[PDB]
């Protein structure tokens, strides 16, 4: 048919960059399989823990796992930490005292740190309420940090120091490693005291790196995210330099217990198996991501990224141009989505933003962002992200189906 | 029941007499698992439980009904209007610190009225440890106002040691290893509306550890504005393998949720998983489990005293909580006893228990505990400080029967 | 009501003292046994520990199967969540054991409808003895609910290969059998022919004698575990005990011929069978001291009951006489509604498949159909008799009929 | 990799001449998973089927759909898929039992089955329950030395009395290759000539989302597998299937669980949302392993040894073999495979006696679920000339990795 023979072609346009993803997984893969081997695990460790939960081996190795492959000296990945917000939140809230400042470096954030940040709401328990003061650093025009304004924010109370890999709905390119690499050389060149934090949400195994190898003393994330491999139900992780990762721990729980309780359930093994899947299942949204972008350029739209730009994340966005065909595309998903199938997504009002937006995702898991879901705000020039994909397989089968439904 | 058991012949006649005597506080123990079973029904029917609340949440956690409605029905019967009982808080001492901080903000001073709180608030109110993101990093003031040489509230204290800067008040009312009664519903309610007095803003905060279910009516029926516990005790049945209860006035609940998640995100996230029928149903078998474990502390001070110790509390004493400790008097007779205990229990048996150093006691401590969960003192278990004259803890139980064929092997097993 | 009810619960109990006490001292002595063959294995919490695909090698498990082995008075012991009903058991046990040319001989009477069907008088065979060339006959049993040893007798011929044994009442008019009532029973066959294998179906049974079937001579037997055994806190399986080489021959039939009882995965299901056999004698105890109360509660406002609450007690089976169609509905419906869980599903008469009569059906409890917890059924006809028994503590049974009384009088 | 700059052009090497089998297996992925798509689609599944029941199990529209999701997307009317079956084994004896009666025959025309099958029809098993006790007869019409079903021999061997004709997909130990939907369908269709009245079964194993078809399919009465292998996706601990016509299934229902209950009963638990999402990456899942097997032929033969099937050789299932031709070679490289797993990869192996096997066999499992071969294994009996079985994976990356540091491990 009509699909077909453009599709024959962008894959036989991107199987460059195709091939090099598929590197990045290798390498990611080996890694992850050579601290496997140098921890020893064993099913030994999918032992569950009741009650107090004390001399968990299982909970304590998988955190000396992560931490190992992130780059990191200490971790702290465990189902209580909720979800990569509160995992943040803790991060944050585990090391700044009444007094102090954080300093995003990065612009601001996604949405949901104004409310940490107490700007938001009236303060539930913020910043606002510890007298914790907080910044946020605008970027150059051009998108690259603005070193010059933030070498002037930095002083004497300038705690802490943060930044966000991926761009989300923020106008900027996700921020690669290296880039990232640059950042905190520069601001610890300014005052090696500061303790830099990376919100590294989307970006894992993705590259070759994550932003503990290049300096950084805390980060954390999602496991309903990439290093979870589309398999773990939960749970969050804190992983960077030991002492800040022990204030994460007595942050979390509280003091006198720090990071020794807390049962593990029936959580441990979909956590390692999900970990050892990681790199390939990232592997299979990134080929998809670029794919995406590979044929929707063809089609003639405007895609971002571009599929030849390199990636530090699984983020992805195109330009329908058209309202109809924006919100037909992402009802074509969640229809070509595995779970609810049948729940077809319509504009929703979107709080704060005085646009409605539309919520394609169906997946196992409740806002398992490393699946395929689509969405995006309802305004010109229509751009909707569509990314995530536990399989090369579905991504294709489903953006295949979104043209076929819209065309 | 089953004396056909080594040298319990002399045994058996004395155990039928001791039945007999402490019938009459049987009787009525049975009674309070009556009334506290039938509060527990009714709030059942008012929220119209179904199996449809057994259902398993994942990913974000939004949208549990099971769970928001565990909540209000834990709420509904220790008589606040907010609660927060959930895997997340992963204990009851996680409950406190949550429950504190989700509260006490820098300036504040926290105020301990019933004396020197148990041994781990030191931590959390950082004068033990450091650097450990405690009150002390935090402004945050403290103060264990002590009690009367008689073990009561110095109310004359309370009131010198109460001004503007009291944000919270704080009520233990397990006596844990004080020497000092554990303080009643009836010593509370008098208590808590003292203070209000002096301060209608201060928020009175009780520790409701190990008292839970064995008076007709929790400190959140007499004023208190918040409370909390572990699941792994009592309102968990001997079902639940983890969690911590918060309940109280519907803001001050919400302030501590905050606490535990983060602003924002609030109570009304993270995931279920498997977690909420144990929890419905350790509440629902609660008041009853509770009364057999309540009963055995009555079995053991009852027979304890015939054979010549000191119990407390005394059978016929009044009871708020699950505490009790029989005095021995002597070393090889208190380990030989806890041993057997440790031996009477259903896992782990044959771990037998020996002298090990207690960190930051100058005493050897003894632990008994072969309990189904890692840590629940709902079940059997018993310890003390090896120092004369050799008390040791025996309290707990799932059922009577436990209670009573352990402490009984015990005494067989002092057959030397 | 509510005042002119509790001074006759007070002197209900007052009354059912002596009995209630006796409840008990056997709880004592079935939990104390409990606890020694826990402390004899040396159990702990690594005996919980999940197993996955092929379950080889599963010390959890096997050790469990011993245990309720050592406890029920048999050698073996299978009891594994594969086994999803005692139903299921009972087909496991008979069909493990019978082989084309072999006929079983139920001798306690006419078996639960459920018998009916797997051994093909009554479903369309199925997989019945019918399609395996097995026959199949009941004993009636004696106008006064005994056994007919006559009748007996004269039916065990050269192809019997299996008795049967029945001990909880079901439905049937006749009084549950005692340990000591099936000691005599198997006394009997062993005499006539010792080659009959002797299978008693102890369900309800459970931990409400000093003893088990298989204490007193039987050869297998099968029951539910979201039953008595259980103790309401398990939430699947079903156990056969017996001897070595039957068990073991049973093994074969619920897996598969060179598996045995060396595979399947407990997967997460192992703690709760522990604990719910060391609470399981407890927990019968409250459906027992619950029941005879049902029974001495009900008696003295003027309403048959059966068993007597001063009858010896065998099993868990509690009926009580309406005499009244609205009167015996209403009160089921009040249990409903004083459970647990699903107390505003109230129940009406129903149809029921393969029942001549409607059946109310209260059913509030945790586990779907653990018939441990007080559940109230049964068929809607003269003079409408309800089985009103389990629950999971003495205090839920005498509050709930308590409410049940109170809404017959409003 | 220590002694890796002769592997790494090598390697680079098998894969630019593997690179067309690659898509082709693409191929069949995207057209497996698209299917496992419309039939979610078609049952518009949700989180609501992934909901536990305890006691009876009943009411539980999350198994019992399942079944129906199974059967549609393998071409059969029914399902009994269900943890009820612990595993293959218990697959094939549940369904082979489930449908032979007393004077009934059992005629395996793949010629002799894998082992176990043995020890279920009174060849071996000291007749614990077997065919043997229920008066059912077996035989196995044994395959031409050309590794094609004796055609003839099939014919002459269906008597009146034959009621079940078995079919055997993946090739085991067999020195034969595992068989086609293609070769499969020639087999019922000669079979239902001879005798309308047989039913024909199919031990399905290793083969499920290989092909773009399955057994029924083709005109299958019934198959069996294990869930902790291809259809499992890796992520489901436990369990197996029985899948074809109405009532067969039914039947097959009766000997699972019992007769007059059927597929009513059984409580799922917590295992619904693993099965389907299992089910879901389960296309993708076996095509790792298939890229794998396809690669390690076509790197261990360039490296001298033979390999089998051929790396261009059309694929049916996951199965894959290398002769080593020395000992202590294919010892050390099932060592080698152990060490690379992700986990128990201190646990190295070595030749030990084997219970039914004249020979030692050694074993490799670095599996997550205990003895699920959808995972990379290594194992086989030590003797000439020594071919051990190197199959199964969870990526295509695990497989590469694992079998070059395998090589390197040793050459």
């Amino acid at each position: 048919e009509k699909i077909a023979p453009i599709v024959k072609e962008v894959e036989s346009q991107i199987t460059e960059v195709h091939k090099r993803a598929d590197e990045v997984i290798e390498s990611n893969q080996f890694r992850v399989l050579e601290s496997f081997g140098k921890h020893k695990i064993s099913d030994s460790h999918f032992i569950p823990t009741t009650g107090y939960g004390y001399d968990d081996i299982g909970r304590d190795t998988l955190e000396k796992v992560y931490a190992d492959v992130f780059g990191a000296e200490a971790g702290l990945v465990r189902p209580q930490i909720i979800s990569g917000t509160h995992a943040i939140s803790t991060a944050l809230f585990g090391i700044l005292r009444p007094g102090d400042e954080l300093l995003y470096i990065t612009g601001k954030p996604y949405d949901t740190l104004e409310e940490i940040v107490g700007v938001r709401g009236k303060g539930v328990g913020s910043f606002k309420e510890y007298n914790i003061g907080y910044n946020a650093v605008p970027l150059t025009e051009g998108g690259l940090v603005d070193f010059e304004a933030v070498a002037a924010a930095i002083h004497s109370n300038t705690k802490m120091i943060g930044i966000q890999r991926s761009k989300g709905y923020a106008t900027r390119p996700s921020f690669t490693i290296s880039q990232i690499k640059e950042m905190i050389a520069f601001v610890k060149e300014i005052k090696p005291d500061v303790v830099v934090f990376v919100d590294n949400c989307y970006g894992e195994f993705i590259e070759e790196q994550e932003p503990c190898h290049v300096g950084a003393d805390l980060m954390a994330g999602s496991l309903i995210k990439n290093p979870g491999g589309g398999i773990v139900k939960t749970g969050g992780y804190i992983v960077g330099k030991e002492q800040y990762v022990e204030a994460c721990a007595y942050r979390l729980t509280s003091p006198g217990i720090g990071a020794e309780a807390g049962a593990s359930l029936y959580s441990l093994q979909e956590m390692y198996q999900g970990f050892f899947l990681a790199p390939h299942v990232a592997g299979q949204a990134l080929k998809g991501a670029i794919f995406t972008a590979a044929f929707l350029e063809k089609l003639g739209m405007n895609t971002s990224p571009a599929w030849n730009a390199p990636r530090t994340d699984l983020i992805q966005s195109v330009q329908f141009d058209d309202k109809d065909r924006m919100i037909a595309f992402c009802q074509a998903i969640q229809y070509a989505s595995p779970i609810n199938s049948h729940f077809t997504p319509y504009a929703n009002y979107m709080p704060g933003y005085e646009d409605d937006v539309i919520m394609a995702a169906g997946t196992f898991i409740q806002g398992a962002s490393i699946e395929l879901s689509a969405d995006g705000p309802i305004r010109p020039p229509y751009v909707a992200y569509v990314q995530g994909g536990l399989t090369y397989s579905h991504v294709k089968i489903a953006i295949c189906s979104a043209i076929d439904e819209l065309i």
